[PDB]
Protein backbone atom coordinates (compact mmCIF):
# COMPACT_ATOMS: atom_id res chain seq x y z
CA UNK A 1 0.00 0.00 0.00
CA UNK A 2 1.27 3.42 -1.00
CA UNK A 3 0.10 6.26 0.79
CA UNK A 4 -1.82 4.49 3.13
CA UNK A 5 -1.38 4.75 7.04
CA UNK A 6 -0.74 1.35 9.69
CA UNK A 7 -4.24 -0.12 10.46
CA UNK A 8 -3.47 -0.77 14.17
CA UNK A 9 -3.12 -4.67 15.47
CA UNK A 10 -6.15 -7.01 14.32
CA UNK A 11 -7.86 -3.95 13.43
CA UNK A 12 -8.55 -5.97 9.87
CA UNK A 13 -10.11 -8.90 11.54
CA UNK A 14 -11.10 -11.06 8.15
CA UNK A 15 -7.29 -10.17 6.43
CA UNK A 16 -4.77 -12.73 6.02
CA UNK A 17 -1.53 -13.59 5.19
CA UNK A 18 -0.64 -16.58 2.12
CA UNK A 19 2.70 -17.91 3.36
CA UNK A 20 5.04 -20.47 1.31
CA UNK A 21 8.11 -19.59 2.95
CA UNK A 22 7.96 -15.50 3.44
CA UNK A 23 4.32 -13.62 2.78
CA UNK A 24 3.78 -13.29 -0.88
CA UNK A 25 -0.10 -12.34 -1.32
CA UNK A 26 -3.17 -11.39 1.12
CA UNK A 27 -6.51 -12.83 0.90
CA UNK A 28 -9.95 -12.59 2.91
CA UNK A 29 -11.64 -15.12 5.38
CA UNK A 30 -14.83 -15.54 3.82
CA UNK A 31 -16.07 -18.00 6.64
CA UNK A 32 -14.49 -20.31 9.65
CA UNK A 33 -12.57 -22.93 7.00
CA UNK A 34 -12.75 -20.73 3.35
CA UNK A 35 -10.45 -17.95 2.51
CA UNK A 36 -10.67 -16.32 -1.19
CA UNK A 37 -7.71 -14.42 -2.67
CA UNK A 38 -6.47 -13.43 -6.42
CA UNK A 39 -5.85 -16.90 -9.02
CA UNK A 40 -2.65 -15.32 -9.64
CA UNK A 41 -1.44 -15.75 -6.64
CA UNK A 42 -1.77 -19.60 -6.99
CA UNK A 43 0.73 -22.13 -6.00
CA UNK A 44 1.18 -25.36 -3.94
CA UNK A 45 2.27 -25.66 -0.27
CA UNK A 46 0.08 -22.51 1.07
CA UNK A 47 -0.16 -21.69 4.81
CA UNK A 48 -2.68 -19.54 5.73
CA UNK A 49 -1.85 -17.19 8.94
CA UNK A 50 -4.75 -15.53 10.30
CA UNK A 51 -5.03 -13.15 12.82
CA UNK A 52 -1.63 -11.40 12.14
CA UNK A 53 -0.14 -7.97 12.41
CA UNK A 54 3.90 -7.44 12.20
CA UNK A 55 4.37 -10.69 10.17
CA UNK A 56 7.62 -10.99 11.68
CA UNK A 57 6.89 -11.20 14.89
CA UNK A 58 5.26 -13.77 16.77
CA UNK A 59 2.58 -11.15 18.64
CA UNK A 60 -0.05 -14.12 20.41
CA UNK A 61 -2.74 -13.71 18.13
CA UNK A 62 -1.99 -16.00 14.96
CA UNK A 63 -3.79 -19.02 13.89
CA UNK A 64 -1.63 -20.81 11.37
CA UNK A 65 -3.29 -23.22 9.22
CA UNK A 66 -2.16 -25.18 5.92
CA UNK A 67 -4.54 -25.26 2.72
CA UNK A 68 -6.46 -28.59 1.49
CA UNK A 69 -7.76 -27.82 -1.80
CA UNK A 70 -7.13 -24.91 -3.67
CA UNK A 71 -10.10 -23.68 -6.79
CA UNK A 72 -8.43 -21.59 -9.37
CA UNK A 73 -11.70 -20.08 -10.80
CA UNK A 74 -12.97 -21.89 -13.98
CA UNK A 75 -12.53 -19.18 -16.64
CA UNK A 76 -8.86 -17.56 -15.37
CA UNK A 77 -7.00 -15.81 -17.96
CA UNK A 78 -3.39 -15.16 -16.69
CA UNK A 79 -2.74 -12.98 -19.82
CA UNK A 80 -5.64 -10.79 -19.53
CA UNK A 81 -6.32 -11.98 -15.24
CA UNK A 82 -9.86 -11.76 -16.68
CA UNK A 83 -11.48 -13.66 -13.37
CA UNK A 84 -8.88 -13.27 -11.13
CA UNK A 85 -10.30 -14.88 -8.06
CA UNK A 86 -9.74 -18.08 -6.19
CA UNK A 87 -10.67 -19.63 -3.20
CA UNK A 88 -9.06 -21.95 -0.50
CA UNK A 89 -9.90 -24.04 2.31
CA UNK A 90 -8.23 -24.94 5.05
CA UNK A 91 -7.58 -28.22 6.65
CA UNK A 92 -9.16 -27.48 10.08
CA UNK A 93 -11.76 -24.31 10.89
CA UNK A 94 -10.16 -21.49 11.94
CA UNK A 95 -11.52 -20.30 15.51
CA UNK A 96 -13.54 -17.37 15.18
CA UNK A 97 -13.00 -14.14 17.82
CA UNK A 98 -12.98 -10.62 17.47
CA UNK A 99 -9.36 -10.27 15.80
CA UNK A 100 -10.10 -13.18 13.92
CA UNK A 101 -13.66 -13.14 11.84
CA UNK A 102 -15.09 -13.28 8.17
CA UNK A 103 -16.08 -10.54 6.35
CA UNK A 104 -20.07 -11.08 4.85
CA UNK A 105 -20.10 -11.62 0.93
CA UNK A 106 -22.06 -9.05 -0.71
CA UNK A 107 -25.67 -9.25 -2.14
CA UNK A 108 -25.73 -6.28 -4.58
CA UNK A 109 -22.99 -4.70 -6.01
CA UNK A 110 -21.05 -1.46 -5.14
CA UNK A 111 -21.54 1.82 -7.48
CA UNK A 112 -18.79 4.57 -7.84
CA UNK A 113 -18.09 6.84 -5.72
CA UNK A 114 -18.69 4.37 -2.65
CA UNK A 115 -15.72 4.34 -0.35
CA UNK A 116 -14.20 1.42 0.50
CA UNK A 117 -11.11 -0.35 2.50
CA UNK A 118 -8.15 -1.84 1.35
CA UNK A 119 -5.16 -3.14 3.17
CA UNK A 120 -2.24 -4.99 2.65
CA UNK A 121 1.56 -5.87 3.72
CA UNK A 122 2.53 -4.57 -0.14
CA UNK A 123 5.42 -2.45 -0.87
CA UNK A 124 5.04 1.24 0.18
CA UNK A 125 7.21 3.20 -2.27
CA UNK A 126 5.58 4.08 -6.11
CA UNK A 127 9.77 4.33 -6.93
CA UNK A 128 12.07 1.59 -5.60
CA UNK A 129 10.94 -1.49 -2.90
CA UNK A 130 9.88 -1.03 0.87
CA UNK A 131 8.19 -3.51 2.59
CA UNK A 132 6.21 -3.45 5.77
CA UNK A 133 6.44 -5.82 8.68
CA UNK A 134 2.66 -4.17 9.98
CA UNK A 135 -0.54 -4.13 8.18
CA UNK A 136 -1.38 -1.22 6.08
CA UNK A 137 -4.44 0.74 5.13
CA UNK A 138 -6.20 2.66 2.49
CA UNK A 139 -9.26 4.39 2.18
CA UNK A 140 -10.35 4.90 -1.71
CA UNK A 141 -13.55 5.55 -3.69
CA UNK A 142 -14.49 3.14 -6.43
CA UNK A 143 -14.28 4.97 -9.75
CA UNK A 144 -16.48 5.13 -12.39
CA UNK A 145 -16.53 2.41 -15.02
CA UNK A 146 -16.16 5.05 -18.06
CA UNK A 147 -12.65 6.92 -16.08
CA UNK A 148 -11.70 3.21 -14.92
CA UNK A 149 -11.99 2.44 -19.14
CA UNK A 150 -10.48 5.63 -19.96
CA UNK A 151 -7.27 5.07 -18.32
CA UNK A 152 -6.68 1.64 -19.27
CA UNK A 153 -7.98 1.26 -22.91
CA UNK A 154 -8.93 -2.20 -24.08
CA UNK A 155 -8.00 -3.90 -20.61
CA UNK A 156 -11.16 -3.52 -18.51
CA UNK A 157 -14.03 -6.59 -18.50
CA UNK A 158 -17.20 -6.74 -16.74
CA UNK A 159 -15.13 -8.32 -13.87
CA UNK A 160 -13.47 -5.44 -12.89
CA UNK A 161 -13.65 -1.83 -11.01
CA UNK A 162 -11.03 0.93 -10.14
CA UNK A 163 -10.59 2.19 -7.02
CA UNK A 164 -8.30 4.60 -5.98
CA UNK A 165 -7.27 8.63 -7.01
CA UNK A 166 -6.90 9.56 -10.47
CA UNK A 167 -3.91 12.02 -9.37
CA UNK A 168 -1.99 9.33 -8.29
CA UNK A 169 0.10 9.25 -4.84
CA UNK A 170 -2.47 6.14 -2.77
CA UNK A 171 -3.00 2.65 -4.24
CA UNK A 172 -2.25 -1.00 -3.87
CA UNK A 173 0.96 -2.18 -4.89
CA UNK A 174 3.27 -5.61 -5.62
CA UNK A 175 2.33 -7.85 -2.38
CA UNK A 176 -0.93 -6.49 -1.30
CA UNK A 177 -2.67 -8.67 -4.35
CA UNK A 178 -5.56 -11.23 -3.36
CA UNK A 179 -6.28 -9.03 -0.01
CA UNK A 180 -9.49 -7.06 0.26
CA UNK A 181 -11.60 -4.28 -0.54
CA UNK A 182 -14.12 -3.89 1.81
CA UNK A 183 -16.97 -1.43 1.67
CA UNK A 184 -19.98 -0.58 3.53
CA UNK A 185 -19.50 -3.84 5.62
CA UNK A 186 -19.10 -6.05 2.62
CA UNK A 187 -15.99 -8.06 0.38
CA UNK A 188 -16.32 -6.26 -2.49
CA UNK A 189 -13.19 -6.44 -4.68
CA UNK A 190 -9.83 -8.29 -4.65
CA UNK A 191 -6.42 -6.66 -5.73
CA UNK A 192 -5.56 -7.70 -8.62
CA UNK A 193 -3.40 -5.61 -10.87
CA UNK A 194 -2.33 -1.76 -12.07
CA UNK A 195 0.63 -0.33 -13.98
CA UNK A 196 2.80 0.14 -11.21
CA UNK A 197 1.96 1.89 -7.93
CA UNK A 198 0.33 5.24 -7.14
CA UNK A 199 1.38 6.55 -10.99
CA UNK A 200 -1.57 9.38 -11.73
CA UNK A 201 -4.19 8.57 -14.31
CA UNK A 202 -3.10 4.27 -13.29
CA UNK A 203 -5.62 3.65 -10.15
CA UNK A 204 -5.40 0.01 -8.93
CA UNK A 205 -7.58 -2.38 -10.36
CA UNK A 206 -9.89 -4.99 -8.62
CA UNK A 207 -11.54 -8.28 -9.08
CA UNK A 208 -15.55 -7.87 -8.94
CA UNK A 209 -16.70 -10.01 -6.14
CA UNK A 210 -20.27 -9.69 -6.81
CA UNK A 211 -20.09 -11.53 -10.05
CA UNK A 212 -18.65 -14.43 -8.30
CA UNK A 213 -20.97 -14.90 -5.25
CA UNK A 214 -23.15 -17.63 -6.83
CA UNK A 215 -19.67 -19.44 -7.58
CA UNK A 216 -18.40 -18.72 -4.43
CA UNK A 217 -21.48 -20.26 -2.47
CA UNK A 218 -22.18 -23.24 -4.90
CA UNK A 219 -17.96 -24.53 -4.89
CA UNK A 220 -18.39 -24.01 -0.88
CA UNK A 221 -21.27 -26.05 -0.70
CA UNK A 222 -19.84 -28.86 -2.75
CA UNK A 223 -16.27 -28.87 -1.60
CA1 LIG B 1 2.85 -12.06 13.72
Amino acid sequence: IVGGYTCGANTVPYQVSLNSGYHFCGGSLINSQWVVSAAHCYKSGIQVRLGEDNINVVEGNEQFISASKSIVHPSYNSNTLNNDIMLIKLKSAASLNSRVASISLPTSCASAGTQCLISGWGNTKSSGTSYPDVLKCLKAPILSDSSCKSAYPGQITSNMFCAGYLEGGKDSCQGDSGGPVVCSGKLQGIVSWGSGCAQKNKPGVYTKVCNYVSWIKQTIASN
